[PDB]
């Protein structure tokens, strides 16, 4: 009849997970597709969906700054933080300097650890399909562990010092530690803040004094502040990259992995 069921807070969770889970388990996300995750505001239904789920995974480091209060509301249904075993890279500069930067899942080496976790947690809750967790979490860890060749492969155009990573949330420190990029940003975290304006001032001064090409915007946030930096400087807009959220199921960013590998092609070609 009714399959496990699973719950995560945001769709690359989601994703991650269902792949782990087969046709075994029915996994959901709580946000929608291009949502804005950190600042999230739950709703009645959400609370209604995540009371309904057998098993309920979020990423932790505090990137659902809604996560803690609303699961209050959720009785008798077992959670699982999924960054378990990560270490963070703290955020570098603003109001929440030395807090865990959440973005960990855009390092794939770290995807597999996130993979472990909830496979685990699979395992645990729903021991009846152990065998078939195994097996998947097994089987989509070798499909991450393929995408570093053609990964590094595809930024090997750029020369090490021309290696500069500008966006707009500080959201890629995990996949330029990785790939070898220095990062630049308008904001080092999505939340309401001050500081916007002038960081643009100091990001512009970086772009001239490297002659870097390209700057980026993310798909949960606004172009805005990104094509004014293009403007004021050499630099060209190079497009929308995907971090906090996966496109809608016919768009571009369907998946996990094609959210990786759009986000590093977008990265390429705007050199
Ligand atoms: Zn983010």
């Amino acid at each position: 009849a009714k399959k496990f069921k699973v719950v995560t807070t945001f769709t690359i969770i989601q994703d991650i997970a269902q792949n782990i889970a087969g046709d075994v388990a029915v996994v959901e996300s709580i946000t929608k597709p291009g949502a804005e995750i950190h600042d999230y505001q739950p709703t009645p239904r959400d609370i209604v969906k995540a009371q309904s789920a057998d098993l309920i995974l979020w990423n932790g480091m505090n990137l659902e700054r809604w996560f803690e209060k609303f699961f209050e509301s959720i009785k008798d249904v077992p959670s699982a933080v999924v960054t378990a075993g990560i270490t963070p890279l703290p955020i570098r500069e603003g109001p929440y300097s030395g807090i865990a930067n959440p973005h960990a899942w855009m390092s794939p080496s770290n995807a597999l650890i996130y993979i472990e976790n909830i496979r685990k947690a699979l395992v645990e809750h729903d021991p009846a399909h152990a065998e078939t967790y195994n097996r998947n979490a097994q089987a989509y860890a070798e499909k991450i562990k393929a995408l570093d060749a053609p990964l590094r492969e595809r930024l090997s155009r750029i020369p090490a010092e021309q290696r500069w990573l500008v966006t707009s949330e500080g959201a890629f420190s995990y996949l330029a530690k990785d790939y070898g990029f220095k990062e630049v940003y308008l904001w080092p975290i999505n939340a309401e803040q001050q500081g916007i304006p002038q960081q643009v001032r100091h990001v512009i001064d970086i772009i001239r004094e490297n002659k870097i090409p390209v700057v980026f915007s993310e798909s949960t946030i606004s172009d805005k502040p990104a094509k004014q930096v293009s403007k004021e400087t050499g630099a060209q807009y190079g497009g929308v990259l995907y971090v906090d959220s996966l496109s809608g199921e016919k768009g571009p960013v369907p998946t996990y992995i094609s959210l990786i590998n759009m986000t590093v092609d977008t990265i390429a070609k705007g050199f």
